[PDB]
């Protein structure tokens, strides 16, 4: 609907206050219902305002004119509701032309490490809020882990390139802001095997139910009976799968015993009756011995004789012809067993080539060997996924963090190295990445840490915190995973591929080597195909020089189009995130382990001791039910935006 359709795409429910509004809104939620109901009502309204505009920042005053009778003349609520949704970063977020300006009067300085999506999207927020900021960023570019490779027509993500659905997803709004173009993903996902042949549809589809029941089967195991420690270890979801799989494989074993067994059974029967029948022929052949000899002679004793041996003899016959219908009886039935026989095996050698196509997907989304995911919680986000399909990004990712770094202050070229915060303030140290020798020393009232996950991860740490951090928060970034994704980019001068198909698998030949090139993306306008390397093989592979890597994508191109069709590339890319000292991988995952409590105490501000937080975090993994994506970035700096001004400007 209209304001329940903006509460939707706020992912706030239209017809309740949510727990936060509570809090903030105490003499709301313990008054009259009629007030709470007038209360949702402003709510929705004035964020179906901004959503309808994004472009333009949504004023208080704004709100007032355009609310209809009689909610125009509560003034005082309409403020208290539109100062906390911008407070927020609900509305009047990402990039739109301001109506009332800034003013110059800064109030509080804030450091921001960092200038990807979390770092740029707080920025903005704090700046909008009037405060002093400075992002410090070690890169000579913005964006992070979106990351677009641009030449000439050419356009391709090493980074992220996947918008999920739309309903509920701020990139939504964001993607008005900028003019992004987002293309649905086309849902035709072609597989080739490793010599190149193509999966037969009814074979995918077959392949692709068993996945799902093994998953579904795994969350049984787990939810419903508890399976989730394993002789004192957490069990991971690859331990788990295995383990269904092998019972499926006994399954299928016990049944084709259990056949063979009616086929004896059946053989051993049928092997009797005919030794019963040999035993009856030779009886009958016998006494037709004496029905000749009765005949062969006549008196009325020898005449009886005769009609007492036939009738006798052909009463053996009767049996006879009794037995050779329960003969036939178990033939039929012996050739019914031995021509229907029960699954032979669970998986073919080259189904389960095809099922671990269907893990390495797995280990995509997931940026980790299944073998490290938590079982009962690696998809513990799922309540919150968006609705509508995936889309890609035909212009490029990086067109997001560029625009929102406009206006920002932004060093780059600028590694922060150590991080001091007391009772009084805080001190950022960074170095010039190109003149080491360079260094600075920037104060503030608070630092906004954005670093990676794979950077606070860093043994040795490559930035220093005085005084280290709390032990929860170490734990914490011990407890949690941080994968590992990689990409090849090949551009061609010419498409040989499918232009109507998005997407196709490469299938490997082997379970350690599923995530090997196993798919490709055909998203760009230029002759650009992508491919991924996933699971074990991601961080394995970026030993691999670019040029050998390459070749071994035009094998498996070659094997799937011919060896005429598939020209050497005009240009290559090759990520390494793993290797890239300021990601050291792709991003989190929920570990055998962990849970999605770490990331409620990665967000945990700090505060120093014998007092005020200092020290605040964002980042992909400081939201527990945003994790690993762009959009969960984007509302953790909204978040920790929000959270830095109710401290320093007041709620
Ligand atoms: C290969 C790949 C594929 C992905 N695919 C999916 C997808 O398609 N869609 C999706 O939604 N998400 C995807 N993601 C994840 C998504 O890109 C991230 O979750 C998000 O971009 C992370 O943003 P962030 O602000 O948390 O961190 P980052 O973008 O990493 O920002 C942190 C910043 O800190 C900087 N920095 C590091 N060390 C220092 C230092 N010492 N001093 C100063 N600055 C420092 C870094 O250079 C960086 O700019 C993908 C990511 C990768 C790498
Ligand atoms: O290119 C890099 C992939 C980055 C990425 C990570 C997670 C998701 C994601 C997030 C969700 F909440 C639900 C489903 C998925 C997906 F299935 F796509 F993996 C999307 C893209």
């Amino acid at each position: 609907s209209g304001v329940e359709g903006a509460a939707f795409q706020s992912r706030l429910p239209h017809d309740r206050m949510t727990s936060q509004e509570a809090a903030c809104f105490p003499d709301i939620i313990s008054g009259p219902q009629q007030t709470q109901k007038v209360f949702l009502f402003i709510r929705n309204r004035t964020l179906q305002l901004w959503l309808d505009n994004p472009k333009i920042q949504l004023t208080f005053e704004a709100t007032l004119q355009q609310l209809e009778a009689p909610y125009n003349s509560d003034t005082v609520l309409v403020h208290r509701v539109h100062s906390y949704l911008e407070r927020h970063g609900l509305i009047n977020f990402g990039i739109y032309k301001r109506i009332k300006p800034l003013p110059t009067k800064k109030t509080g300085k804030v450091i921001i490490i960092g200038s990807g999506v979390s770092g740029l999207a707080a920025a903005r927020q704090l700046q909008s809020f009037g405060m002093d900021v400075t992002l410090l960023e070690a890169r000579d570019r913005v964006g992070g882990r979106v990351a677009t490779f641009r030449k000439g027509n050419y356009v391709a993500d090493l980074g992220a390139m996947v918008v999920t659905g739309l309903g509920g997803n701020p990139m939504a709004v964001v993607s008005k802001q900028v003019n992004m173009e987002l293309a649905k993903i086309k849902q035709k996902c072609p597989l080739y095997e490793a010599n190149g042949q193509a999966v037969p549809k009814e074979k995918d589809e077959m392949v692709e139910q068993e996945f799902n029941r093994l998953l579904e089967a795994t969350s049984y195991l787990s939810h419903q009976l508890d399976f989730n420690v394993l002789n004192n270890k957490p069990v991971s979801l690859g331990q788990a799968l295995e383990v269904v799989i092998q019972l499926q494989e006994k399954h299928v074993k016990d049944e084709q015993i259990e056949h063979w067994k009616k086929i004896v059974k059946t053989q051993e029967e049928l092997k009797e009756l005919l030794n019963k029948m040999v035993n009856l022929k030779e009886k009958i052949k016998e006494l037709h011995q004496q029905y000749k000899e009765a005949s062969e002679v006549r008196d009325i004793t020898a005449e009886f004789l005769v009609k007492s041996k036939h009738r006798d003899l052909t009463a053996l016959c009767k049996e006879y012809d009794e037995l050779a219908e329960t003969q036939g009886k178990l033939e039929e039935k012996l050739q019914e067993l031995e021509a229907n026989p029960p699954s032979d095996v669970y998986l073919s050698s080259r189904d389960r080539q095809i099922l671990d196509w269907h893990f390495a997907n797995l280990e995509f989304a997931n940026a980790t060997p299944l073998s490290t995911l938590s079982l009962k919680h690696w998809d513990q986000d799922d309540d919150f996924e968006f609705t509508g399909s995936h889309l890609t990004v035909r212009n490029g990712y990086s067109c997001v963090p560029v625009a929102l770094a406009e206006g920002l202050d932004i060093k780059l070229n600028t590694a922060v190295r150590q991080v001091r915060y007391t009772a009084s303030g805080c001190e950022v140290i960074a170095v010039n990445t190109r003149s080491t020798s360079q260094t600075f020393i920037y104060k503030c009232d608070a630092v906004l840490c954005t670093l990676p996950l794979g950077v606070l991860k860093q043994q040795p740490p490559a930035v220093q915190f005085v005084p280290p951090l709390p032990e929860w928060k170490t734990s914490a970034v011990q407890r949690m995973g941080f994968g590992n994704l990689n990409k090849v980019v090949l551009c061609f001068d010419r498409v040989f591929w499918d232009p109507s198909v998005n997407l196709f698998g490469h299938v490997g030949s082997t379970t350690a080597s599923r995530g090997e090139l196993f798919l490709f993306w055909n998203l760009y306008k230029a002759p650009i195909l992508l491919a991924l390397v996933a699971g074990e093989a991601a961080g394995i592979m970026e030993n691999i020089s670019d040029d050998v890597i390459v070749g071994r994508c035009l094998a498996i191109l070659k094997g799937i189009f011919g060896s005429s069709a598939v020209p050497q590339p005009k240009e290559t890319v090759v990520s390494r995130w793993r290797a890239d000292p300021w990601a050291r991988g792709s991003y989190s995952y929920v570990a055998a382990g962990s849970s999605g409590n770490d990331y409620d105490l990665m967000a945990q501000p700090i505060t120093p001791g014998p007092p005020i937080p200092r020290l605040f975090f964002a980042g992909e993994h400081t939201i527990r039910n945003y994790p690993a994506t762009v959009h969960g970035a984007l509302l953790s700096g909204l978040r920790e935006a929000g959270r830095i001004a109710d401290q320093f400007l007041g709620a």
